[PDB]
């Protein structure tokens, strides 16, 4: 490891989200940052708001520019208003430099701010083509490397604990590292396999193939991607398009059919329970997604097991057995990768070279018969035909 001010530096899980803490303005002021590759804006709340309990305070910092323009953004669910501003950042545990960026101020917000969460802002990754108004607000880290010698890269290690963590832990526990500029051979273990970013406004990426238990889903790769498939630490689940979704379900559940689950256990709505340390990983089929390689007709595959797509939840009774969610839900907008497949591995997002690497994480949680894995390579024809077109 070569980047050792940024190691665990994330705090979080997948259902709250992993947040990095930032600095803003002058002298700082310090806020708890959600690091989300699946959009474009850095916006903080910047208003008092019932489930925040600092907030950005525009007046109070000497280096603030108004930048005289509003900012809407509405969401599936939740939307919040903001006035667009500059200032200085900063990344406490990060690269030692500080970058004037731009800030949406939040003002007011519906469901944006969640009861109990530590986040009071959010930092998109992703680039300037989806930011809001439009691609001319230049996102955070196109300012970072255009304002330092920090390298077009970085990358994430997202670590899902296994069972649940109560309010205190959730703050004490580590939740990952956010490497900016690096990749840090501490954090995973075997070797890199890359994908290409197919286009950059999502961190879109291209998948070719896809097994449960080595059983082949056999459908017209394009539906895996329909109508695109990105790479999101901002999404908690694996989202799939509604036809894959089913066909998806169809197959787990035909795999884990010794033991019956309710309906509302596959549409994530409800929780199933095991007496503490009982859970029947094995029965529970590993997941593997094949993505497009870098050399012609050359692909990869990205391996995750029950207890990356198992989110770990508290029983409502807060009884002893060990709890979870289905965490695969669809989508009507194309294949999520959230924190279900990011748990699993060390993530990195090489900008300079337009491509997304993956290898195992070392803090993925397993058992003693089976791991993730990254593994290749597999000859595989025609991928460019898996991409969606409009
Ligand atoms: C999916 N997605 C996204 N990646 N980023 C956006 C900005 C948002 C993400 C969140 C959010 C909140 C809490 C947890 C997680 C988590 N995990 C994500 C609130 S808005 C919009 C969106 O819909």
């Amino acid at each position: 490891g070569s980047f050792v001010e940024m190691v665990d530096n994330l705090r979080g899980k997948s259902g709250q989200g992993y947040y990095v803490e930032m600095t803003v303005g002058s002298p700082p002021q310090t806020l708890n940052i959600l690091v989300d590759t699946g959009s474009s804006n850095f916006a903080v709340g910047a208003a008092p708001h019932p489930f925040l309990h600092r907030y950005y305070q525009r007046q109070l910092s000497s280096t603030y520019r108004d930048l005289r323009k509003g900012v809407y953004v509405p969401y599936t669910q939740g939307k919040w208003e903001g006035e667009l501003g500059t200032d200085l950042v900063s990344i406490p545990h990060g690269p030692n430099v500080t970058v004037r960026a731009n800030i949406a101020a939040i003002t007011e917000s519906d469901k944006f701010f969640i009861n109990g969460s530590n986040w009071e802002g959010i930092l998109g990754l992703a680039y300037a083509e989806i930011a809001r108004p439009d691609d001319s607000l230049e996102p955070f880290f196109d300012s970072l490397v255009k304002q330092t010698h920090v390298p077009n890269l970085f990358s994430l290690q997202l670590c899902g604990a296994g069972f649940p963590l109560n309010q205190s832990e959730v703050l004490a526990s580590v939740g990952g590292s956010m490497i900016i500029g690096g990749i840090d051979h501490s954090l995973y273990t075997g070797s890199l396999w890359y994908t290409p970013i197919r286009r950059e406004w999502y961190y879109e990426v291209i998948i070719v193939r896809v097994e449960i238990n080595g059983q082949d889903l056999k459908m017209d790769c394009k539906e895996y991607n329909y109508d695109k498939s990105i790479v999101d630490s901002g999404t908690t689940n694996l989202r799939l398009p509604k036809k894959v979704f089913e066909a998806a379900v169809k197959s787990i559940k035909a795999a884990s059919s010794t033991e019956k689950f309710p309906d509302g256990f596959w549409l994530g709505e409800q929780l199933v329970c095991w007496q503490a340390g009982t859970t029947p990983w094995n029965i529970f089929p590993v997941i593997s997604l094949y993505l497009m390689g870098e050399v012609t007709n050359q692909s990869f595959r990205i391996t995750i097991l029950p207890q990356q797509y198992l989110r770990p939840v508290e029983d409502v009774a807060t009884s002893q057995d060990d709890c979870y969610k289905f965490a695969i839900s669809q989508s009507s907008t194309g294949t999520v990768m959230g924190a279900v497949i990011m748990e699993g591995f060390y993530v990195v997002f090489d900008r300079a070279r337009k491509r997304i690497g993956f290898a195992v994480s070392a803090c993925h949680v397993h058992d003693e018969f089976r791991t993730a894995a990254v593994e290749g390579p597999f000859v595989t024809l025609d991928m460019e035909d898996c991409g969606y077109n409009i």
